[PDB]
């Protein structure tokens, strides 16, 4: 398991890749097909990823592009916001 140890920066760093734009969909896809069966984005993770990594160089073109887009909501909360020097 990872430790994760108090002291960093809060600097916002998570804007999501190709791989979760691809699992955020899969799931939604599923979710509305059954909305009464939990499709909960851990156990739904390796149903989604098995099939991330069997798609081709089209397949994901698509969630890289839109993966590109997602920095845009993570741009503007870095560049303004100032973080601790490591005190």
């Amino acid at each position: 398991g990872s430790h994760m140890g108090k002291g960093d920066p809060k600097k916002p760093r998570g804007k999501m890749s190709s791989y979760a734009f691809f699992v955020q969909t899969c799931r939604e896809e599923h979710k509305k097909k059954h909305p009464d069966a939990s499709v909960n984005f851990s156990e739904f993770s390796k149903k989604c990823s098995e099939r991330w990594k069997t798609m081709s160089a089209k397949e994901k073109g698509k969630f890289e592009d839109m993966a590109k887009a997602d920095k845009a909501r993570y741009e503007r909360e870095m560049k303004t916001y100032i973080p601790p020097k490591g005190e």
